[PDB]
């Protein structure tokens, strides 16, 4: 396996932790809408 | 590290990136369920 | 590709599935909350 195709995946698992980021904000947000609903 | 574990792990990256999608979808569902109630 | 990096991916894959499961089971908290409101 070579260092190019390895940063390949190490490229995209960076960048879903973003989204995972992106979604846990908009879930928490959801959450507190129907908390105080 | 040999090709057969890389693979292991960049399928499962592919399978994850499919679950965060259908995540996604749930969540925009939901906003929009909210926005509209 | 040595084997310490490739594991350090593998160890933040494993822990975006929990990360991803954990969302999974707030969103569909939330699914219900809406359903039976």
């Amino acid at each position: 396996v070579s260092y190019e195709e390895f940063q390949v995946l190490v490229r995209r698992v960076d960048r879903m932790e973003h989204s995972i980021g992106s979604i846990v904000s908009k879930i928490d947000a959801v959450i507190v809408k129907l908390e105080i609903m």
